């Protein structure tokens, strides 16, 4: 709902994998809403959990993020930070990923 605060974590957090919604590491799993609803992920609750206990090339974020090699080696993210993330990605998703 906060844009400007979800857009800041996002850039800080998120953007160096995925540069204006994209994958610098994995093609086809992009934060577009094609590749969203083609891996199952498309909703909010579902960007929270893949960010939140990772997959595959991805590190999870969330405090409770196990085992520590699936989870990132930095701090890991508040729940309320990881919802403002999962809002923040679905609500640009639909929009396209304006630029
Ligand atoms: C690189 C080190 C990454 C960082 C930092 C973040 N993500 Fe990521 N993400 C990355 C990869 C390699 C993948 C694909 C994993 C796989 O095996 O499928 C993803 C995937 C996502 C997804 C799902 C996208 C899709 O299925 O099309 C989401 C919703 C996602 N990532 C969100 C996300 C957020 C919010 C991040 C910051 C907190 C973040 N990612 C960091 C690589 C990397």
């Amino acid at each position: 709902l906060d844009i400007q605060r979800g857009a800041t974590l996002f850039n800080r957090a998120c953007a160096a994998c995925h540069d204006t919604g994209g994958n610098i590491i994995q093609p086809g799993a992009t934060l577009f809403t094609k590749d969203l609803e083609r891996n199952g992920v498309d909703t909010e609750e579902e960007i929270y959990r893949v960010t939140y206990f990772g997959k595959g090339r991805m590190p999870g974020f969330g405090e409770k993020c196990t085992p520590r090699g699936q989870c990132t080696f930095g701090p890991r993210l508040q729940d309320e930070e990881i919802k403002l993330l999962a809002e923040f990605v679905k609500f640009q998703a639909d929009q396209g990923w304006p630029t």
